[PDB]
């Protein structure tokens, strides 16, 4: 017979597909995306933040901040007043100052007295301002996914359960860059992926999760078909010995030895017409980048689909990511079902600076000052 049940605190499931770009939904079937959109909202087009990166991507997530403002500008940093390099590729993203910038969304729930759970969320297991999210998994990628999922669950229904929770995946950011978003192979691992978000809702429904944790699927960028056919070389123009790359490509972060700084732009602005080179000065307003001492004092863009190279040996992929943000190929998706949202609704567009504003409403936080706008959202709530 129907009886009373205690009232739940809000809760919230952020789960991130890495370089699951918005069109991704449309080359195999996916019933488990399509069925949380029959019973959810989804948004067509998602607007995230320059670079179109990992690192610099998931902070805005978590912060509602442009990445001038958060300071992580990418995955591959310099800070001259720290003197001291970050990369992802090395794993040496653990230095919490190139973080302190800004104050990560599981902080401001634990200040608020609530608890917070991540699992493999990029930055989560790096101690910001002093504090962890209150449950969190050293950051190890051949953690399975039900391995993580399980971790998940187990704190969501734990004696002391989080409000709010952060899954991370790699996939199908890894395939991606592999293959070339335009390969066939790409569907094979977006069904995988669609299969992991069923194994993710089915556990939700056998821990009684499912009808009272609001579900929010997205991602951090799309990825788009590179070619050994386009190709700058920066050695083609550029002496070796004359600057420092920073970061490579599709966005060039360079830092011209002392003196060389007009020898090196001379050569390279123009050179190329798919590589545009900016001073800091006059990087685009719209990327919201410039501000901050670790944006370098060169950086030379790539149009979508090329490849920077310094020489013939650098690193190249089918697939590549971190071009201009206005580019539909750099978006990531968002979908999203629970009891704070509308179902079978369809909203064209959203900025990803809101979601730190959207979050921090259903778990009733005071955000910290952003760069998006609740009003924005609030059309996907019920
Ligand atoms: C990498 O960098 C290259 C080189 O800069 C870019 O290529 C240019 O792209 C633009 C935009 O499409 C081209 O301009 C358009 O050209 C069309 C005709 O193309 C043929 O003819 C020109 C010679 O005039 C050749 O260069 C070209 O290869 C083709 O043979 C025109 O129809 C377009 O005019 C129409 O659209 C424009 C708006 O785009 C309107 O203003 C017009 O009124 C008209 O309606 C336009 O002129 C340009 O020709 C290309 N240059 C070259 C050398 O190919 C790439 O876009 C860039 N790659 C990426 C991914 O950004
Ligand atoms: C994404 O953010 C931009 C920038 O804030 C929004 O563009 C502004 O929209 C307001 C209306 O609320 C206008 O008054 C401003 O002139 C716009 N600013 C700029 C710089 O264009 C945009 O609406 C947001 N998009 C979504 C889908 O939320
Ligand atoms: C994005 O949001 C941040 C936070 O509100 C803004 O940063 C502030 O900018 C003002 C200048 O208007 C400075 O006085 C403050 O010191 C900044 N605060 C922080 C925490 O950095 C930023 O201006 C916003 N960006 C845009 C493009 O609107
Ligand atoms: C700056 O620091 C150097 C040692 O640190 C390494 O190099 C810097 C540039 C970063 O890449 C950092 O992450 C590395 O661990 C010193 O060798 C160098 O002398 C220092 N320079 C000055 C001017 O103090
Ligand atoms: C990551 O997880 C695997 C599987 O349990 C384990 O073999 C490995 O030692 C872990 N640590 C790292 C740093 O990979
Ligand atoms: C390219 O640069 C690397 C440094 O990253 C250097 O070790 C390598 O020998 C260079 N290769 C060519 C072909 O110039
Ligand atoms: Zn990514
Ligand atoms: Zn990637
Ligand atoms: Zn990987
Ligand atoms: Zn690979």
């Amino acid at each position: 017979h129907h009886h009373h049940k205690l009232p739940e605190e809000q809760k919230v499931l952020v789960v991130s597909f890495d370089g699951f770009r918005w069109d991704y939904l449309y080359k195999v079937p996916t019933p488990h995306f399509h069925y949380i959109m029959k019973n959810g909202v989804h948004v067509n087009q998602v607007t995230n933040v320059f670079i179109t990166k990992t690192y610099p991507n998931h902070y805005t997530l978590v912060t509602g901040l442009f990445a001038e403002n958060h300071g992580i500008v990418a995955n591959d940093m310099f800070d001259p007043i720290l003197n001291k390099s970050f990369s992802l590729e090395h794993m040496d993203i653990y230095d919490s100052k190139f973080w302190e910038e800004a104050t990560p969304i599981w902080i401001t729930n634990q200040r608020a007295g609530h608890a917070s759970g991540a699992a493999m969320w990029p930055g989560a297991d790096v101690k910001i301002h002093d504090s962890f999210p209150t449950y969190y998994l050293p950051y190890n990628e051949s953690v399975s996914f039900e391995d993580r999922v399980a971790k998940i669950i187990e704190w969501f229904t734990a004696k002391d359960p989080i409000n709010l929770g952060f899954l991370y995946w790699e996939e199908p950011d890894d395939t991606g860059h592999d293959v070339g978003p335009d390969s066939p192979l790409m569907g094979s691992v977006i069904s995988d992926v669609d299969h992991k978000l069923g194994y993710l809702i089915k556990m939700l429904k056998r821990a009684k999760l499912w009808n009272n944790v609001n579900l929010i699927v997205t991602s951090d960028h799309g990825m788009t078909q590179c070619s050994k056919q386009r190709v700058i070389e920066l050695d083609r123009y550029l002496d070796k010995e004359h600057y420092t790359l920073i970061d490579h490509s599709p966005v060039a972060a360079i830092l011209p030895k002392e003196g060389k700084f007009d020898e090196v732009y001379d050569a390279l602005a123009g050179a190329h017409p798919n590589l545009t080179v900016y001073k800091k000065e006059e990087i685009p307003e719209r990327w919201h980048y410039k501000h901050n001492d670790r944006v370098q004092p060169i950086v030379a863009v790539a149009d979508e689909g090329w490849y920077i190279l310094q020489n013939k040996s650098d690193d190249f992929l089918l697939g590549n990511h971190g071009y201009d943000n206005a580019l539909a190929e750099m978006h990531p998706i968002f979908l999203a079902h629970g009891p704070a949202f509308r179902k079978n609704f369809t909203k064209e567009a959203m900025n990803s600076t809101d979601l730190y504003s959207l979050l921090c409403h259903l778990l009733n936080l005071t955000a910290l000052p952003h760069n998006g706008s609740f009003w924005n959202v609030q059309d996907l709530l019920s």
